[PDB]
């Protein structure tokens, strides 16, 4: 199957034309949209969403990831193979930073085989349709990776301050704010569990100059309606939520904001 | 096939990983999204959307319904088979109220067979992915109902105000993209008011009253005018031709409406 | 395959039931959503989106186009085949204006064969589900065009001002999610050369913009004029929102001077 992730939006016809190109190449291709609502050009956000979603896709899955503000420039178009046997077709702009770091890099190829393109002369600003989609389509069809082009020894990496445990607390950043307003950080709940904390404990969540108390719980309903809670999200990350409410509003936080959780 | 309905939104990756899990259990599963934009936690809205959508799905359809604010709590995870031969995989929180009342209940099973789960250790807040989705996939693929778990004799029901005639009185059930206001009032029940097409009735919402023409199509009235008619599911719906009824009437779902 | 375009939105269950209907007629039907977020009743916007998307769909593609404010009225329901071998199932309200003009019309049939319907008695306001969807499904299965109904020798046309060159002038056709402003001006006509700086006039205000190939060819936040993925001249702000910066909306007149 092909996992599809972009910042194109479902309002425009861009997603549909890319799917048409894929289906023209392989009528039997299975395309699963991860999301097409990544905020415009937000590669940092996309890198996180990609990793978390990839955890639920099987080995051999080909991911079409296109959040490409540098489309048409000298930035490289690449295909990465992670040590967990998954494939990623994307621009070399750092969007593959998290999967590369979490799964390990097995091999990286630059897309040079023009025979895999949808058009002889790709549009200057829509490589997603003319280069990335068809390449993902061919790979998902059995095309050997080596046929995409020559290997690369490096790839662009997004500078990120790794979440660490230091003196009774864990420091990190807000990675994703979902539809409910739940605030998921880049702090692994396992890392958080090294602060010798447990469900039913109460910890302090610090955002900027504010400090909130929050119960460590398993489910939203484990606290009264409207109350804050700290729990592990579906991908194993520490998330802050408000039962039947919006944590991003209560904390007044947005993606990228530094967040601290004291024991 | 599988009818998918949630309050997860299409912006998050939640819907995609759920479909991936389903596709992993059954590569040829046909998944049709009813909607994933149900307002967060709004089980009442979902209960109506579910029923109206189900009317166009064939018998044997397995519906995956997940608007589950109680995920991870003691609330039951169930599978309901209605008398019209449709199956519903959902939390026991009242979201299946309308399909239960309209189609009647044939059987109810509590999801207990852990071998039907996606992961050995289900997440505390994403049963949609770890329990409901895979169970819906297995069911849509043949799995006998008895393989789900023990039977249940009752299910949580959403308290509702059954629409009656005496004028007609009901509630706004769904406000769609266009702002059309669909009620829980069957258009047939309304016709038992000696009313007829072309007649002008009065719409009473809150403390305001409007004049509305009984018509068949939006274009049967001048642009911007209010009309009362049967929507695609047989329910009385109020709309503004080339306009937004919800804005004009300044009404929201759950709102009580009166037609004299 | 079927290209699906409407103004129904993805929030409502309408799109879903329409797809269920297509699938019941043909379980193997391949449905590709072009968009369901066309502004309500905006047939003009839909006509441009339909054409631009259709350029990337193969011949023999069946397009289900339903932006039908006149649903339930005397407006005709039709099936149009264009000379580029694509089929369009839609209301006769001008939504097919652009594909008809750009590709040329091969034939038009009024939908009269009721055996192609979803139900004997179609709803008054959801022909998308009861008439258009099933018809598109059948055509996609190989149903001969002559089996749809009788031929029509005309169709409703949305009058439109054609862009020119004298500096060139045109109108904003589509503003995408990024805020990029795509016009109805073919970038070929426009072709001045890349790297030159031109003037963009949007009513009373004027802006300077670089003619470039990639958004990144200018500095962050700067304006550029380039060909979009369909070949139309588009105005964009690198890493920004041109629609906001230019304070323009679809339908607005746009001028570009050397
Ligand atoms: N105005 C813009 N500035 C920079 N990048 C853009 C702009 N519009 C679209 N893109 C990028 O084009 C890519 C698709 O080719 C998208 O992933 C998007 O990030
Ligand atoms: N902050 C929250 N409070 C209560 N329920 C929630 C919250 N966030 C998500 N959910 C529920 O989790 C379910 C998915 O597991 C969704 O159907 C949603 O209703
Ligand atoms: N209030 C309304 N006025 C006019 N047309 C409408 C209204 N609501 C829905 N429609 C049309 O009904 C069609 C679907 O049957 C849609 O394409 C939409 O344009």
């Amino acid at each position: 199957m092909i996992g599809f992730l972009t910042d194109w939006g479902l309002k425009s016809h861009y997603v549909g034309v890319a799917k048409a190109v894929i289906k023209r190449i392989n009528p039997s291709a299975e395309i699963i949209d991860i999301t097409h609502e990544v905020e415009p050009f937000n590669v940092r956000k996309a890198s996180h969403v990609l990793y978390r979603a990839s955890l639920d896709f099987p080995p051999s899955t080909v991911f079409l990831v296109v959040v490409d503000y540098g489309v048409g420039t000298s930035r490289k178009a690449i295909v990465m193979k992670t040590k967990n046997d998954q494939y990623f077709v994307a621009p070399d702009n750092g969007v593959l930073t998290v999967v590369a770091e979490e799964y390990g890099v097995a091999e990286i190829r630059e897309i040079e085989n023009r025979e895999l393109f949808y058009k002889k002369n790709p549009s200057f600003t829509f490589h997603g349709r003319d280069i990335f989609a068809p390449v993902a389509a061919h790979l998902d069809m059995g095309l050997p990776l080596e046929r995409v082009g020559d290997r690369l020894l490096s790839y662009e990496v997004l500078k990120m301050r790794k979440p660490v445990v230091e003196n009774e607390k864990v420091i990190g950043e807000v990675a994703i704010v979902d539809t409910f307003g739940n605030v998921s950080t880049n702090i692994p709940f396992d890392l958080f569990l090294k602060l010798s904390v447990d469900f039913d404990d109460v910890v302090r969540v610090r955002v900027g100059r504010k400090e909130f108390k929050a119960a460590v719980a398993k489910a939203f309903g484990d606290v009264d309606t409207g109350e804050l809670l700290v729990h592990p999200d579906s991908a194993g990350f520490l998330e802050i939520a408000v039962n039947l409410g919006d944590a991003s509003q209560v904390l007044s936080v947005k993606e990228g904001d530094e967040i601290e959780i004291c024991r």
